[PDB]
């Protein structure tokens, strides 16, 4: 539950969620501001990839990466962050991307909470990779010891790859 | 007290601030991440210029219509909206407006509850604009009956130019 960012302690608030876990559901918001839960996505494998703000370097080479090298004719790739939606959407446009999800967990942190990534200090997400097998077993978790790193992008997507 | 948002109901929540009333205190961050409070502004007359997100179109161009028609000679001009510090950097950045003061209320919505501009639904703050004197005294406000809609920038903006 402790992590750094920027070199500082920060607590993380939430359920601690483990690799063969069941994955909790969350409600976060679309760029259009619909809800959205897991059930959106039922009957595929998911990569979760978790940033503290879209508008930063790191968090946008993150969410690129993962989404260029990671397949989606097999399954999901989404950004959850505390990004408003509008932000969210902005970004996408910014990028030139169309085949992107963003979803924003500003309003509840349901998401944060409910996996246990709320850097309580900042009210912003840490840092992580979470991946959901299609039965929404947590197949392979980072938090990243240092909210500045970059995530094991090659662990995160072989987990991803390999189901 | 209730306002409504593209027709919606919206609750506003907070302390109700009313035209002859001192303007209370409040901390806000800055777009980089450093905390800012009303003693930052000792001695300037202000128009304080609230947005649900600087993001979406109308938001944008009420910071750009406040920013260039009001005088800076004696006074500022702030935005606060529940923005990420990082979108309202980049979008001051984006728009070529680096000069233009934005300050962020995510974290603890300490402006939003102070002021009541809190729309808890949403939590967005809600389009308002409060303007004070060097005194610090609310000699004007508006919150937008219909968060969609403009502010009355004649209004606040004579109200900001007679102090």
């Amino acid at each position: 539950t402790e992590i750094t960012f920027k070199g500082g302690p920060i607590h993380l608030k939430g359920q601690q969620i483990n690799e063969g876990d069941f994955a909790p559901d969350f409600t976060v918001l679309d760029n259009d501001l619909n809800q959205v839960t897991l059930a959106d996505y039922a009957g595929k494998k998911k990569l979760i990839s978790v940033v503290p703000s879209i508008d930063t370097g790191v968090c946008d080479q993150q969410t690129r990466k993962f989404n260029s090298d990671a397949s989606k004719e097999e399954g999901i790739v989404l950004t959850i962050s505390a990004d408003l939606p509008f932000a969210q959407k902005r970004w996408c446009a910014s990028a030139g991307l169309d085949n992107v999800i963003t979803l924003s967990d500003h309003r509840d942190l349901s998401f944060g909470e409910n996996y246990g990534v709320v850097m309580e200090e900042l009210r912003l997400l840490a840092r992580a990779v979470f991946v959901l097998d299609a039965d929404n077993k947590v197949v392979y978790k980072e938090i990243v010891s240092e909210g500045t790193d970059f995530p094991d992008f090659d662990a995160a997507l072989a987990a991803y790859k390999n189901i």
